[PDB]
């Protein structure tokens, strides 16, 4: 779900003070974190992509003597690759999204990291 | 190469050892050099494969061509069953190679936050 | 030249004689300037083979032109004729040589920060 | 010109004479004015080049456009690109096109070359 | 003006005075400002350039397009990509495209002026540390 | 305003007299001010007047839509436009006051560093 | 208005010699005046391009009923309005970090006329 991930970049961006020291190390952490999510949400898009590829040849064989005779109308029926693909295709625009979201957690963090290092000077200026 | 296993190999490498930052420092130059090393050579499959993938192509559509519409030919030869494996395969190649991108920008930042923790060190003292 | 050689060689490259954090210091800008003449010359390589495949595009559009491909085909079929095929998969493959020295010098620039953090580190020490 | 031998002049230039570590960092300007110039210089003579490039493929251009063989006119783009007088005259400028980034990069090095040697001084710093 | 003149310049205007490492510390900063005037004049004059150019690049497409010059006409017709390929062969433009790429090249030359004045600046500083080492 | 006056304005004003040096820190300081003061202002009114520019666009692309312009071409002769052409001349005008105000708060910044450096000369010499 | 904002650090980069010591402290709450300036117009500015955003959603529709729609758009007047305001916010905002400069600047010139008193000593 989209809104979990908001929640967790969400908790995930706060930054504790003290462990800015600790933070700063775990902020490469997060980084690949969010690259591991980044490149399973590709695979996985492959995947269905791919399978959504397919489907669309079998859907244009149906659809476009001598030689095996198959029944249209029944073909027609079991088939159903048109509702079956476009439904798995819709699923692929919901993934869509999520990547895009994971393209701005990476933005993210790298700029947290700045910010962080940012704060680290702000305070060594009070000095 | 599976791309979770390179997943579980960045995980590790971007771990910083604290007692260890003037180590890691020089360890993460080297970090950079092995995934510079994995990218060219993903870089170098996928470019063999995408050959092998023209070749594929072009009997495939020889195939197609009767050697139906052309228009759909298009269409039913992106969906070729042979062309699709081999094209997969590139595909599956070109993401890990983003992978690779993604980690060498990670271990260059983490080169940074190194310097920064040693800058707050310093300021503790 | 192999890729695989020049990871050899990069990577001899960016390890870290300590004591000689001085002596690398120097040698630090030597090997900046050896990859960059490695740069530039797997470019002129590739530039001139470049050059070549620009006649062989030519030869091949005669060959597909009949001086039956569709002209849309003519551009696939070319691109996948053999000795295109060859010559092109000849540039990439110093395209990717070229890539890879491209990351040396990014290397060896960091190398040379990391260099200058250790021995701030070292003078913290003191 | 010729690229090797301006790999061989880098390659004498980024040489450290670490007693004249004091010298070197004067001459270390100065080696950046000297690449600056070169570089300069390069460029204008590519730009004369492209100048005539451009005519060249005109000339090409009529030659293939019919105002000898008839070639369809995307595959005049890439018969044109097949010009042997352009080819000879754009490979010309692409070559100087390398020897222009590796000033660039001779630049970058001379940059870094005086940055290694505030380095080295702070060594020497250190030592004390 | 010329570029190897700029050349010779910035060539006389880096070298150190080492006793007057005093006397250059001020004037390096003098340097920068005669670079950055120059620097600002060269834009500004292939800035108007610019403007001629733009004037005559619709001039040459009029000539091209069979819509006349003055009481010139191009008796040919030309594709629009092959617009793009002719027009970049015209004369009077490549001439004044010429000129403003030149003085491009002297802009480019001292942006580079002014990064040398800089470390140059640098340079000095470090030099005047490693002189009060000793 | 002109540039050549912001040329000679700018070179007065980093001239450094050395006794007041102590009265050139502040001063430095102040420089800083004016130019930034100068810089702001100039960019505001560029703004303004690429306001008005993209006004006379669209005023000639109406001109010029049905003025016979060919659709694909439109770019080049409004990019020749008269009006444009005149309003274009001065916001890039503008701007290389802009660019020159930047270089300017630069050579402050740096002159101020070089002020640092001469007085440690100074303490240097006891 | 960015003349205000002019004349506000032209009144804070002044420096007092004698209160040399009073303004080194006075120099931090500088920073922070300012800084605080910075964010609060930053997200002003943030604010009001969202509006624009939905402004030129809207705009956008009326134009479509396409490289010319991105010039007329481009010329759109309300959108030529937000847009004006969103740049003018930017300005202000290059300003008040030209002006964290300033003051962390001020504050290194201070330390150092500190020393040339140090100096006479």
């Amino acid at each position: 779900r989209l809104e979990d991930l908001q929640e967790e970049l969400k908790k995930d961006v706060f930054i504790d003070s003290t462990k800015l020291q600790y933070e700063a190390a775990n902020n490469v952490m997060l980084y690949s974190k969010w690259l591991n999510k980044h490149s399973s949400i590709k695979k996985e898009m492959l995947r269905i992509e791919a399978q959504k590829k397919v489907a669309l040849k079998a859907r244009l064989d149906y659809y476009s003597f001598s030689m095996d005779r198959y029944a249209a109308a029944e073909m027609k029926t079991v088939l159903s690759a048109d509702k079956d693909v476009l439904k798995v295709d819709t699923s692929l625009q919901y993934w869509g999204i999520l990547l895009d979201f994971c393209s701005g957690a990476l933005d993210a963090i790298k700029s947290r990291g700045f910010a962080i290092k940012h704060i680290q000077d702000m305070r060594a200026f009070e000095a």
